DNA sequence: GCGTCTCGAATCTGATGCGTAACTTGGATGCTTCGTGCGT
């Protein structure tokens, strides 16, 4: 898999709709996706109407649409992709905060696509990079593309381990937002500031933003205890 | 067209209470599509 728009027919393996056009002209890429369009694919000029608050991800300024970004900007399919890690096998669902530490710390090893909504539904599909390697994971949160490493977000969760072992009283070392919102996000906490080593300091302001989203579903005083999502692409399939 | 002496002294020079009370102690919003009508 090599754009977002191949999860159409690789994993859902849906044919593409019909009354599209076909191109006969110079190849460009798709507007969503960067998929090249030569001659003889099926596209569709841009429709995308006065509520697409998404025109700075646009790929390109063709004003064109690949007919597997049109299979993926279906309303069923935005809805079904809110929070869904699309994989070679199947689509998988990280909603849980057990899932997305699954995701964060086992990844699989195909190369998959990771999205995240941070609404109640948004553009995420054509707009995800593919994850090559499972080491360097890109992760699409709603309008902020993140790249996860799950090394580092081990050793964080390790740091935070070694910093609370003893006490009773669990404390985050670093201060965490879910929604990544707040002015806080990232910055060290009291806790962590006078109970952490400086290359354990040093580690923790030097992560990326994607790992500190990620570490704020993963770490808590009960870390959650990874488990293997359940497929979705079948009820996606069925509510298509 | 008069002046000296005299031209103070010794206390006392605060004390007591009161020297807070009740509420308030946030709220809401930052999605896009699909279908069905309704104005140019
Ligand atoms: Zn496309």
């Amino acid at each position: 898999m090599r754009y977002p728009s191949d999860v159409v027919d690789q994993v859902f393996k849906l044919p593409p709709d019909k009354g599209l056009l076909t191109w006969d002209n110079d190849p460009v890429a798709c507007s969503h996706c960067a998929r090249p369009i030569e001659k003889g694919d099926l596209y569709s000029p841009s429709s995308v109407g006065a509520f697409f608050s998404d025109t700075r991800n646009l790929a390109s300024t063709s004003r064109s649409i690949c007919w597997r970004c049109l299979i993926l900007r279906k309303k069923q399919m935005l809805n079904g992709l809110s929070y869904a890690l699309i994989t070679q096998d199947g689509v998988f669902q990280i909603s849980k905060d057990t899932n997305k530490a699954w995701l964060f710390t086992t990844p699989p090893p195909a190369p998959f696509f990771v999205m995240h909504s941070s609404s109640t539904m948004q553009h995420l599909c054509w707009r995800t990079p593919v994850t090559l390697d499972n080491r360097l994971i890109k992760v699409r949160y709603g309008n902020n593309l993140f790249v996860v490493r799950p090394e580092a977000i081990r050793e964080a969760l390790e740091i935070a381990d070694r910093m609370n072992e003893g006490q009773k009283k669990w404390q985050a070392p670093i201060f965490l937002d879910r929604k990544a919102a707040d002015s806080g996000h990232g910055a060290l906490t009291k806790a962590g500031r006078e109970h952490l080593s400086a290359a354990d300091q040093e580690f923790l302001l030097n992560i990326t933003p994607g790992e500190r989203w990620a570490l704020a579903y993963i770490m808590h005083s009960k870390r959650p205890q990874p488990e293997e999502p359940e497929c979705i692409t079948s009820k996606i399939l069925e509510k298509l």
